[PDB]
C-alpha cells in the first residue's frame, strides 16, 4: 500500500492513487495531495492544502500551517503548491492571511532547501532555488528562476524579481530587480547576473544590451521616470528589457 | 480523549484534563502542562518542565531539553513557561544550568516563531515577539513587549529590556536599553522606538520627552553616571524614563550604542 | 528492548545490541549503528550510513539523507560518523556525491548544536564545537579542535582548519588558516586564537612565536610564498607552525586575510 498504516489523515482529504506517504505523517481538513507526490516521514499538511504532482517533500517540513501574522484570528485561508518541487527538511510554508487575499502559492521546479521559511500571503514562481536558512517573510514574490543563497532573510513586501541572485547571509529590504545580483548586510547590488544567463547559452547581444540597462538604471544616476523614459527606445531593440520596466512598475518599497 | 493513544507520557508527569496532546508527543519525568494548552504531535517535553495554561505548541519543537553547555554533567534543572504563548515549529527551548540558579524561565503571551531557540538560564518575560530563526544564547534576558528579527542572534548574558526593537540578521553582543532600536552585524543603535508607541496610542508629549531622554544617553557624549544624574531630573516630568534608568544601572555587558 | 517497538528499521542495517533507539525513529538500508550510541527519538538514518560509538543524536535529526546538489542523480553515495559525538536537535547531515569521493566524512568528540547542517562531500575532524543554526556548505573541511560561532555560514569548499575560531554570525567565502581568528560579514582576520591554546595548557614561548608566524603571514605584507619560505625557518624552532603553513599550501580559494 502507497500509505503507510501509522499515518493519521483526515477523511476530507483527497489523496491520488501512485501518491507515497510514508510513516507518521499528517494531512489536515479538505486538503489534497496530486499524483506521484512522496511524503517521506514526519511531514505535516495542514488544513486547506492543495499540492500538485510529482512532489518531493522531506521529513519535519510543517506544509500548510496557520500564519505567525498577530492580527490572524483563525480564518479560512489556503495554500498552492505546484508539481515537480522539491522541499527539504524542516522546511516551513503557512497559509495566506484574509487581509490580502488569504492565500500563499508557490510554483514549479523549485528547491527549498533545509529549513526554508515561507511566510503567510508568499508569492512564488518556477525554477527557484532557496538554499538552507532562507527565511522569506509574508507578503513576499519571488519571480521565476530566481537563487537565493543560504542564511539569507527577506524583508516582509520585498519583491524578488526573475533571473536575480541574492548572495548568502544576505539581508533584503527593499526590492529586488530582475537579473539583479544583491547581497551583503545591508544588501546592496554590484552587478548583473552575466555568468547565469551565460551559463544557460544566450546571445552575447543581448548580454551586452541588458548590462547597458542594468548601468542606466544604477549606474548613472536618474531617478526612476527619467530610468523609465530611458528604457522607451531600448525595448523593441532588444524585448527583454521588458522584465526590468516592470520591476520598477512593481517596486512599492524602492529599489537596491 | 484528550490525549492521543501513541503519544508516551511518563508517570510522574501532571497533565490537566482540559490539556489536549496530540499524536506522537513525549513527556519526560516531573513535568506539568496545565489546563487548555494545546500540544500540536512530535513535541518534546524534557524532564522537569512545568508549562502554564492555554500555551499553543506546534510541532517537532523541543520544549525542556538539556543544555548545551560543555560544563553541565546531568544534573537537575527545571524549565517554567507561563501562560497563553504561541511557540512554533522547530523551537528549542533548554533548562538552566546549576551554575546559574538552574532554572530558565519565560514569560506570558509571547510569539515565538519556527527555529526559536531559547538557551539555558534564559530569562524571558511577557508579550515578547521572536522572529524566524532567532538565537539567543545563554543566561540572556529578554523583557516585555521586545520584538527581535528574524535571523538574529543574542550573545550570552546581554539584556534585552522592555519595548525595543531587534532588526532581523542582527548580532547582539553588549545590552540594548529599553525602548531602543538596534539593528547589524555588528548591531548599533539606530534611534527610538517611535512606532511601538505610536500604535499604542500613548501621549505625543511622552514620546517626545522620552527620545529627549535617548538623546541624553546615546547622542549628549556624557558618560553613564552624568546621563544618569540627568535622567533622575526627567523622572519627575515623565515617568516612563525609569524603564530607561534599569537598562542603565542592570547593564553588565555595556551598552549598544 | 534497547529498541523501542514504534521504531522502523530495515532489515539490511546493523544495530549493536548496546545501542538504544528511541520511539519513532527510521533506520534506512545498509546502515550501522554502533555500540553505546543513543538515538532518543524522531532520528532518521539514512541509507548508506556509518556511526560510531557513544553516539547522542538528539530529535528530529536528519543523518544521511540525500544530497541537495542539483546535479545528484540518486547513486550510491554514503556517510561516516566517528565516536563520541553530541548531535542536537534538526540537525541534518547530508551524504556525498558520486563526483567528488562519494562520502561526508564527521570524526570524534564533536558538538553539533541546533540546527546544525552539514552538506554533502564534507569532512570534519575531530573536538570541534558547531554551535547553533551553523550551516556548512559541500566539500568544505573543518579541521580539529574548531569553533564556529551560531548563525555562521560556510560556503561551498571552504578550509577550516585547527585551532580555528569562527565569530557568530560570520559568512565564510574563503579558506580559514589554522589557530586564526575570523568573524565578520564579510569576515576578516582578527589576530590569533590564544584563548584556547592558553585554556589548553600550552609553553608561552610557542604561542608567542606562533603569534610571530600570525604576524608573518598576515600582518607583514607578504605574498604566499615569501611568507611560506619565512615559515620554513621557524617550522625547527618551534614545530607547531608546520600546521600553519599546511593552511598556505592546501588553500585552494585564497585566505580570509
Amino acid at each position: 500500500m502507497t500509505i503507510h498504516p501509522t499515518a493519521i489523515i483526515d477523511k476530507s482529504a483527497m489523496i491520488a492513487d501512485s501518491a507515497i506517504i510514508g510513516p507518521y505523517c499528517i494531512v489536515g481538513k479538505n486538503s489534497q495531495i496530486g499524483a506521484h507526490t512522496v511524503l517521506r516521514s514526519h511531514v505535516i499538511i495542514g488544513e486547506n492544502t492543495k499540492i500538485g504532482v510529482h512532489n518531493d517533500i522531506y521529513q519535519f517540513a510543517s506544509i500548510g500551517e496557520n500564519p505567525q501574522d498577530l492580527k490572524y484570528a483563525g480564518e479560512q485561508t489556503y495554500l498552492e503548491i505546484g508539481d515537480h518541487n522539491r522541499i527539504r527538511e524542516a522546511c516551513t510554508i503557512h497559509r495566506g492571511t484574509v487581509q490580502d487575499r488569504g492565500i500563499t502559492r508557490i510554483g514549479n521546479q523549485n528547491l527549498l532547501m533545509v529549513n526554508v521559511h515561507i511566510a503567510h500571503d508568499c508569492v512564488v514562481g518556477d525554477d527557484n532555488v532557496l538554499a538552507n536558512n532562507v527565511g522569506v517573510a509574508g507578503h513576499a514574490h519571488i519571480g521565476n528562476h530566481v537563487i537565493i543563497g543560504g542564511q539569507s532573510g527577506v524583508h516582509q513586501f520585498c519583491r524578488i524579481d526573475d533571473y536575480s541572485m541574492v548572495g548568502g547571509a544576505s539581508l533584503i529590504v527593499k526590492d529586488v530587480a530582475a537579473y539583479v545580483m544583491a547581497s551583503g548586510n545591508p544588501a546592496k547590488a554590484h552587478g548583473l547576473n552575466k555568468e547565469g544567463m551565460r551559463r544557460k547559452g544566450w546571445s552575447k547581444d543581448t548580454i551586452k544590451a541588458l548590462d547597458e540597462a542594468y548601468r542606466l538604471v544604477f549606474r548613472s544616476g536618474l531617478l526612476r521616470d527619467e530610468a523609465l523614459d530611458e528604457l522607451t527606445k531600448l525595448v523593441e531593440k532588444e524585448p527583454k528589457i521588458q522584465l526590468l520596466i516592470d520591476s520598477i512598475n512593481n517596486s512599492k518599497r524602492g529599489l537596491v
